[PDB]
């Protein structure tokens, strides 16, 4: 059993959620040091700022199975604290694209989605 915390794709609702249908929530959290950008992908970079993920408990062959996903291949494996103990995150090994999201929260983007069409 595996601890992450996803604060992008692999989010409940977001494109690559379907990964994690067997996993269990333990809740929401916020990582200090973070930083969120978000292009066509989301990224997690080091900085000043507060990131907000959502904590799971996975299994070895569901974590296998995500680590291998081949748009993970800019992201590398890194551990941060949680309330819920330690936990890996997939950080953003490059510069960072696209816009900041200053609330570091992705679901920031759904709000645009609101103020667009309700």
């Amino acid at each position: 059993s595996v601890r992450i915390a996803v604060y992008g794709t692999l989010r409940k609702g977001k494109p690559l959620h379907w990964y994690l249908k067997g996993a269990k929530f333990l809740g929401e959290d916020w990582i200090e040091g973070y930083q969120l950008y978000f292009e066509y992908l989301p990224y997690a970079v080091k900085g000043k700022g507060k990131l907000k993920v959502e904590v799971y408990e996975v299994d070895k062959e569901t974590f296998e199975r995500i680590n291998e996903i081949e748009i993970g291949t800019g992201y590398r494996l890194v551990e941060v604290s949680t309330k819920f103990g330690k936990a890996f995150l997939w950080e953003w090994g490059s510069k960072p694209r696209g816009k900041r999201i200053k609330s570091g929260d992705f679901d920031e983007i759904r709000l645009e989605h609101h103020h667009h069409h309700h």
